[PDB]
């Protein structure tokens, strides 16, 4: 999957 503004870091990418 693409990429959203979430967790401790924010803008981060899954591999779904």
């Amino acid at each position: 999957g693409p990429c959203f503004p979430m967790g401790p870091w924010g803008p981060f990418c899954i591999p779904d």
